[PDB]
Formats: structure tokens, C-alpha cells, sequence
């Protein structure tokens, strides 16, 4: 979970009186010392609601470190002959594309404008390095009568798939045309590289399109820092000088299933966490009253689109004061700013929003090629009509309480809640929350000038996701990503401007009540 370590963050802040607090910043580097620990401490205790001493900021003064020490063992490396083990996570993935007919809905791609046109020869001998250092990337997996099975190809035998294409039309269609292509799972390592050149772009589009089973959003800082180091050794015409990774994906899949257990066990940290679970969301809503342009169709297609709502910078920093002020992350203002927005189009009271939250506190992991993302049901109430202010502290205790549950794989939680099902329509949630932070200092890969260019999704995982996307430096917009099915694109545009205006008022008055 994420969220612990950017309330640690705010705090060092806060109390350093700085503005430059990372994940990996020393508590006692930055100006800390024994007395302003007491701040720290007293602090975090009122926030997070757990016990918290000097004895921790000592054995843990980075954020990072903090975070995961006041929430298992942890992540070890197996072996060299080390057989590859699938997370539950990627056996969902797995799964989803078995239920339905996604058409790419669950291909993560990673879109790279650089002003020279890379050399074709080298970026596939780069891709190959990356493959070869990153299990995950070259991991097929093969249907069995049991499930699924991973075969992990060694890097003689990973064909890796690099192309050049040249762009007639505009790229940012082809962009999320090249994003959509499949993969069969079975048979092709779940990376695509492709290099958009044409008359009409000025240098070269780097696009990497992997299947969410090797890559969540987290996965984009490490592939392009490790792409970008096998490009230019190979340019220089020899192997990237590689620090091995403390862990491949196996190794975390491995120790995290070793410590869930079983859900037969009732000591197990699966079975605890699914009763919490069960009773959580006890006498769910099948689905909420939201306004749409159709009916729900019999099949779900996942087609889908995207609508943009931009923030000005005085609004992204006054959403940041907001969060701050009120001791919640700017996660959370999105979170109830989306709950306020589904109440007042009439959804109810109880508003169940899913949401990702990142298994990467363990160091082994926490900047590695991988997905680790669960998906948890964030039920907000909003009787009462409370205020903004009061909405905010329900959604802290909320978010608190089931982020201390975040590892019952969501698929076993809808087995242990048993909702009605219906294949047009995602179990206990249909609208998705998420903040999102893009890489920094990605301006400079390959040799030349790059910026990340983002990829307009023909598809949709659910009716709708919202997502607070902060660019690598300061700058934020809100996403839209809406099933087309469901909602003509004028809609999804009114819905998202919605949103920014309720997170306007909410920052101008947050004693106004809901
Ligand atoms: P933090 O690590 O920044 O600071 C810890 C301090 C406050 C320095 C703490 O360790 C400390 O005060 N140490 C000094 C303790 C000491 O000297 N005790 C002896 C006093 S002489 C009395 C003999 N009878």
C-alpha cells in the first residue's frame, strides 16, 4: 500500500518544514533529529491510528522504510534453477481474458516521443537485455484441465517482437491501435516494441505495449531506466553492466503465497482477511443507480474512451493543501470527490468504489518490472449529508481499515462475498478510483530528447475509472475512462468536468455539506 508512505511524507514535511521529502529521504539527512522526532511520532499516531515510537523512525528514518515497518517476511531469491511461479495475481489477468473477449483492455502501454529515430538494431538487442534480466517479461503462460501454468523461456528462446512502423495517419490513433493488438498468452512473451516513424513526426515514437500480467503502472520507471541502459551499452557495442535484481517476480510470488496460506486455515492471513472482507461488505449494492446512455448490454464488449479533464496548477495545489490540511493523501480527496459526484446523479449512500493499491513495500520490489497491483472495494458511506471535511474523515477510516486487509486477492473476495453475477457487469464495483504518478526525469533517455506521450485507450475495463494522473513534474489532469457501451463521449466529458468542479468547491468550502 502505497498510501502509508505518502502520509509519511507529508508529515517529514510538515515537521522538517521542507518541500523536499522523497521516499528515500533520511529523517535525520534532512535536518531531523531526536527531539523533532517526538513531532513525527505524535503526529503519524493521530493519522494513521497505530502505534508509533522513536523506536521506529530510528530503525526505519526513511518514508519508505517507515511505511512498510508499521504494517510478512520478506521477499528472498531463489535459487539459479528456481522454477517460475505465477502470482494471483497474473492467474486473474490470466482469467479475465479467458471470461471475455477484452480486445487488449488489459494491454498497459508506455508511449515515448524521442527526437532521434532509434536505431532498429540496437533497440532490439536492448529489448532482448531487458527481457533477459526481467523474468516476468519472457514468462508465458500455457492453459492446462487445472488452470494455468507459467513457462518461463530462457533468453536464447525469447523471441523477442521488435518492429519499425511507419505512421501515414496521425500516431496517436495508431498509438492505441498498436496498444490493442493481442497477445496470445501462450506463445508470445507478453512485451511489444514497436518505433513509429513517418513524414510527420520529428525524430521517433518508442512504444512499449506489455500485458498487465508482466507490467502494472509502476513498471514504467524501471523498463525505460533499464531500456535506456541496454540501448546505449549496445550502441557502444557491448552488454549492458548489469547490477542483478535483488528479486525476479517469481521470488515475490513465491513468498507471497508461501506467507497468505491457505483460506481453509483459519490462522491464515488469507482466511483473516477475507472474513474482515465478508463482513465489510456485507449487503453490497449489485450495482449503483448511475446515469447512462444505454442499458447495460447482454455481452460487455470493453470498448471504451477517454475523456480528459485538465487542472490548473492552482487547483492540482490546492488539492495537495486540501490533503495535506486535512491529514488524508490527495488519493483520498479524489477518492470523495468521485463519491460526491456518483451521489448527487442519485447512486445512494453507500458508494463502493474499487480501487488499485500497490503490493511494492518490500525493497526487493518496490522499483521492479512487475504487476502488483490488488483491486479493493473502498466502501464510502455518505448518510447523515456530512460535509466535505467529515466526508474526508470517513474515507481516511475507510481506506485505513482496508488497506490493512490489501492482500486477499480480489477474486477470492467476490468468491467469499458471492454477489449476483452477470458477465456485462464487474462484480461489487462498476467505477474505479486510482491516483497515478508518471516517471520524472525521463527527459533525457537514449541520447536524446524524450517526454512521455500519453495513449488515448479505445477500451474500458469497467463503466467507468477515474484517474488522478500526475505527470512527472507537477502537473496532474483527471482520466475518464469510460465504457462506450454505457456512455456516449459527451457524457463521459460532462461527467469528468463534474468532477473538477466538485474538487473546486471542495478545496474553496470544505464545511459545505454534501
Ligand atoms: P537523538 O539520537 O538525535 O538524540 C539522543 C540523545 C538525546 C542525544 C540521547 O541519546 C542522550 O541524551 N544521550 C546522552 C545521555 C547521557 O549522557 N547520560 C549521562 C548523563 S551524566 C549522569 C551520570 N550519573
Amino acid at each position: 500500500v502505497t498510501a502509508y508512505e505518502e502520509i509519511v511524507c507529508q508529515v517529514f514535511a510538515a515537521v522538517l518544514d521542507r518541500s523536499d521529502v522523497t521516499a528515500d529521504a533520511d529523517f535525520f539527512a534532512l535536518g531531523g533529529h531526536s527531539l523533532l522526532s517526538l513531532r513525527v511520532v505524535a503526529r503519524l499516531r493521530a493519522l494513521l491510528g497505530v502505534d508509533v515510537g522513536v523506536r521506529d523512525l530510528f530503525e526505519a528514518p526513511t518514508p519508505a522504510a517507515l511505511a512498510a515497518r508499521l504494517t510478512r517476511p520478506a521477499v528472498t531469491r531463489r535459487g539459479p534453477d528456481a522454477p517460475p511461479v505465477l502470482s494471483h495475481f497474473q492467474r486473474r489477468l490470466w482469467l479475465i481474458e479467458q471470461v471475455y473477449q477484452t480486445r487488449g483492455a488489459y494491454n498497459v502501454p508506455l508511449a515515448v516521443h524521442v527526437s532521434d529515430r532509434l536505431d532498429l538494431d540496437v533497440l532490439r538487442a536492448a529489448v532482448r537485455d531487458l527481457v533477459a534480466r526481467h523474468e516476468v517479461l519472457r514468462t508465458l503462460v500455457r492453459s492446462s484441465d487445472d488452470g494455468p501454468d507459467p513457462v518461463l523461456l530462457a533468453p536464447e528462446d525469447a523471441a523477442v517482437d521488435v518492429a519499425e512502423v511507419q505512421a501515414a495517419g496521425p500516431v496517436a490513433d495508431l498509438l492505441a491501435e498498436l496498444t490493442a493488438q493481442p497477445f496470445d498468452l501462450a506463445t508470445q512473451i507478453p512485451l511489444r516494441v514497436r518505433m513509429i516513424t513517418g513524414e510527420q513526426v520529428d525524430g521517433c515514437v518508442l512504444l512499449l505495449v506489455c500485458h498487465h500480467i508482466a507490467a502494472d503502472e509502476w513498471s514504467f520507471a524501471p523498463l525505460l531506466r533499464d531500456l535506456d541502459t541496454a540501448y546505449r551499452a549496445r550502441a557502444a557495442g557491448r552488454a549492458p553492466d548489469w547490477e542483478p535484481l535483488p528479486a525476479q517476480y517469481s521470488d515475490y510470488a513465491a513468498t507471497l503465497h508461501d506467507w497468505l496460506g491457505e483460506a481453509t486455515d483459519p490462522a491464515s492471513p488469507l482466511r483473516r482477511q477475507l472474513d474482515y472482507w465478508q463482513h465489510a461488505l456485507q449487503d453490497l449494492p449489485d450495482e449503483l443507480d448511475l446515469p447512462t446512455d444505454r442499458p447495460r448490454p447482454a455481452t460487455a464488449s470493453h470498448r471504451g474512451g477517454l475523456a480528459r479533464a485538465e487542472l490548473p496548477p492552482e487547483l492540482v495545489e490546492a488539492v495537495r493543501r486540501l490533503a495535506a490540511q486535512h491529514g488524508v493523501t490527495v488519493f483520498m480527496v479524489v477518492q470523495a470527490a468521485v463519491a460526491v459526484l456518483l451521489h448527487r446523479l442519485g447512486a445512494g449512500d453507500d458508494i463502493p468504489l474499487g480501487s488499485p493499491v500497490a503490493d511494492r513495500a518490500d525493497e526487493a520490489v518496490h522499483d521492479t518490472v512487475g504487476f502488483f497491483l490488488n483491486t479493493l472495494v473502498l466502501r464510502v458511506n455518505l448518510s447523515g449529508n456530512p460535509t466535505f471535511a467529515d466526508l474526508l474523515d470517513r474515507v481516511r477510516a475507510v481506506d485505513l481499515e482496508a488497506f490493512a486487509r490489501a492482500d486477499a486477492p480480489f477474486d477470492a473476495v467476490v468468491d467469499t462475498v458471492k454477489p449476483p453475477r452477470a458477465v456485462s457487469r464487474h462484480p461489487l464495483f462498476q467505477t474505479m478510483v486510482s491516483y497515478q504518478r508518471r516517471p520524472s526525469d525521463v527527459d533525457r533517455l537514449f541520447g536524446a530528447a524524450t517526454r512521455l506521450v500519453e495513449v488515448p485507450l479505445d477500451t474500458a475495463k469497467f463503466d467507468l475509472e477515474f484517474a488522478f494522473i500526475e505527470d512527472g513534474h507537477g502537473g496532474a489532469h483527471i482520466a475518464l475512462n469510460y465504457a462506450a457501451d454505457l456512455f456516449d463521449h459527451d457524457s463521459a466529458e460532462q461527467l469528468v468536468a463534474r468532477l473538477r468542479t466538485v474538487l473546486e468547491h471542495a478545496c474553496a468550502d470544505p464545511c459545505r455539506p454534501v
